[PDB]
């Protein structure tokens, strides 16, 4: 495969899961680490793959900038519409989601869970 190991490859990218119990921000500082992005959901057979792939509780890169506003992934895009079947119930000041075997949850972005990354396949 394209990826390093403990990386796996699917689509077009590299997928790393990492059991590091972290913040949302410090998951997000570990990616950066590793030169990588949390990771972007953004259909229905990856939502499947990475289910596929591990069945801890693991941040995704989904987050409001503020309470009661819009989902963005990483890379600045609003969740397109077709992926808000996969977004569960949250209150409005739950800002980070992390994905549960097939499922996005918001939550506490203070809260300390498992993560995965995601970096373009070369």
């Amino acid at each position: 495969s394209p990826c390093d190991t403990n990386w796996r490859y699917y689509g077009d990218s590299c997928y790393g899961f990492f059991r590091h119990n972290l913040t949302w921000e410090e998951s997000k500082q570990y990616c950066t680490d590793m030169n990588a992005t949390l990771l972007k959901i953004d259909n229905r057979n990856i939502v499947e793959y990475i289910k596929a792939r591990t069945h801890l509780i693991r941040w995704v890169g989904l987050s409001r900038q503020k309470s009661n506003e819009v989902w963005k992934w990483e890379d600045g895009s609003v969740i397109s519409e077709n992926m808000f079947e996969f977004l569960e119930d949250g209150k409005g000041n739950m800002n980070c989601a992390y994905f549960h075997n097939g499922k996005m949850h918001p939550t506490f972005c203070e809260n300390k869970h498992y993560l995965m990354c995601e970096r373009k396949a070369g």
